[PDB]
């Protein structure tokens, strides 16, 4: 029963870190997994307008047609994904819902789900809740944390049914290249898996990174659940609005699940988001947020490497995953040390899976000036403790 | 696995009825399961205010503390329920989430959940999805559809772990009296069950009906999940905001579930509801809505009985459950006939359980004028077809 599955999901480390940052005040948090920016004013105005229009009643379980149609245009133009808004696109209460509900559309007892790690915290638990078995597949610092298909091959079994990829990746900042995805696509077809692609950080890419969607590749739409949303893109985490594009058989099953879950997303919020997707100011806003993230990104990368922590320059999202294993401490000891002595909160890498151990996640979705001081604080402690 | 449980849930009849009203245009729908009223303007203004204050980021999985504190006050004053906002109250994306997540905090494999019927459509599927077995407990029109402990005693087994109660009841409009609840409480305690009390229609009570909460009864809070929300009370169905009050051990397991589900409710929306609870204009609006519902309620009750369909006078919610079995037609055939010839949509009682067969649900959450016309159309065909 779900209760048994829930008991199997272990308590969150990020959770434990919050409650420990609570009794402290002088702490600069680098463990924040959301934009520090507020929602663009024009999006707020569209929401107000929707309220004035009285869009306060139930909407379809699949979401507002107008939004689904707006999503179809976005998926096609930006991601090369051709999806029917009437049957293949579903709006959700945040993209987070897509994992539990998407997996529940097909996952059977004991079936395995490959999860490249370090990975987003919701993956493994969603697999366990759906009735499956999470199988962590390590990604390496040497590959700039880009999933290597040769690693995937070590973990496949007759029970493997799905694969969850996340690019740009939380917590590494790794961006899968077109060829990475092409090889991954072949592997998925070879073992007849369903692949869930988490693309919420798509617009926050840097250097020569470019966002490709696996579902756009030849023969992939039939076996891919593309997950995305407005939380990171438009700084709308508190608005709880995400979506998926998948074959209609999967969509039908997710809407049925929704009928006995959250029912439907917020009506006036969907209206705001549909209008936002067609508003030029939305793209201007995203671009300026991307530019600021990039500025902070270069700061933390330089600082971390120069203070003595070998750190891969992330090409996407707003996280950096410095190596702390050489200090001789575990990811937890490191975080515990930084919090009490540097008054800086960083998430231990182990919270993102076994392969995360030896690292720590730092989010640069915080004021540049706070980042500057957080870096100085960490470096001082590293120097005083002779850890570097 | 969840996918297996999902396949066990049948396709919704209400769903089948919408798509069949779609290709038709002269139809008055009496199948509306939500308020026809708009959300009170001042609540809309509070939401707009929250947007201006930038309450657009993630909030706690359990919900904003300010809203939980406002709900604690509401539960104490209005329901006589003493609950700690910090650990015993959780905000959700609609009250609908409470059933799947609430049952998942404890229900084991094959464990039974007594469900009084005619019942709300989300009850049995939530039990199935949680991993248990739904056991229908009929309620009778001669009892004004008030749940009878005589019936519960016949359906309990050693496998029974929970009981779901709904007063005011959707679809019957029945309201459990204080003594009913006291007797139900005894039964729940005797069989060591957890009772989930769905009180979303609490404020729409009529005649001498008074709303009591089972969790307020002696020693009941420890084994009760009180489910409520803002969807019906304030006309906020499209806002997706409900809540539960329960023992902290249940609440803890529910927030953990949420972490891998919707994460947290809409931030600025929770701010709006917290303000609304303390605003006299909100309660003034509830009173006006209840007054209008009552006016419509008396019309439909009188019209239904006089046209030849024996109908129990509902004391709560905004639904009326006429008996149609005397016409010789099944609930589905009666709904088919009314849609085809009267151009009036009513939902077959069978969609709410076996005990619902022989009845039909009519919602009076629609304009008085539309109700008058629908009654006229229905009576015309009942007479034309010699069904009365
Ligand atoms: C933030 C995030 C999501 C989804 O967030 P929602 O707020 O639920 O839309 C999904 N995946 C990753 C890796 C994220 O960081
Ligand atoms: C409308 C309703 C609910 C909950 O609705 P939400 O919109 O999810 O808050 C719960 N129970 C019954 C019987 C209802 O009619």
């Amino acid at each position: 029963a779900l209760s048994d599955r829930l008991e199997l999901v272990s308590a969150s480390e990020i959770r434990k870190l919050f409650d420990i940052a609570a009794g402290m005040k002088d702490v600069i948090s680098l463990g924040i997994g959301e934009p520090d920016f507020d929602t663009p004013q024009h999006i707020k105005e569209y929401a107000k307008e929707a309220l004035d229009k009285g869009l306060t009643h139930y909407g379809p379980n699949i979401g507002l047609l107008e939004l689904r149609e707006a999503i179809a245009e976005k998926l096609k133009k930006q991601n090369g994904i051709e999806a029917d808004p009437k049957t293949e696109i579903m709006v959700l209460l945040g993209a987070n819902q897509a994992f539990l509900m998407g997996l529940s559309a097909f996952l059977k007892d004991g079936e395995e789900v490959l999860i490249p790690t370090p990975a987003f915290v919701s993956y493994a638990p969603a697999v366990i809740l759906a009735g499956g078995k999470p199988v962590e597949v390590p990604t390496y610092e040497e590959d700039e944390f880009r999933l290597n298909v040769d690693e995937l091959k070590k973990y496949v079994t007759d029970k493997t049914r799905a694969l969850i990829i996340n690019s740009p990746c939380n917590p590494t900042g790794a961006v899968l290249t077109k060829k990475d995805l092409e090889e991954i696509a072949d592997f998925v077809v070879e073992h007849d898996l369903i692949v869930i692609s988490d693309e919420v950080y798509e617009h926050f890419i840097y250097d020569d990174a470019r966002h490709y969607s696996i579902a756009s590749l030849d023969g992939m739409f039939e076996r891919t659940i593309t997950v995305n949303g407005f939380s990171k893109t438009f700084a709308m985490t508190g608005w709880r609005l995400g979506f998926v594009a998948a074959p209609s058989w999967i969509i039908e099953r997710m809407v049925k699940f929704q009928m006995y879950n959250a029912t439907c997303p917020v009506t006036f919020i969907q209206y705001a988001a549909a209008k936002a997707l067609k508003d030029e100011r939305s793209w201007k806003a995203v671009e300026e947020m991307r530019k600021e993230y990039d500025r902070r990104r270069k700061l933390v990368w330089k600082r971390l490497n120069e203070m003595g922590l070998p750190t891969v320059k992330p090409k996407g999202a707003f996280y950096i995953f410095p190596r702390i294993r050489d200090t001789g401490l575990t990811s937890k000891k490191f975080s515990e040390l930084m919090l009490k002595e540097a008054r800086v909160a960083v998430v231990p890498g182990s919270a993102f899976g076994k392969a995360g151990e030896g690292y720590v996640r730092i989010s640069y979705a915080t004021a540049y000036e706070k980042l500057e001081e957080a870096m100085d604080r960490m470096e001082r402690v590293l120097k005083e403790r002779k850890l570097v």
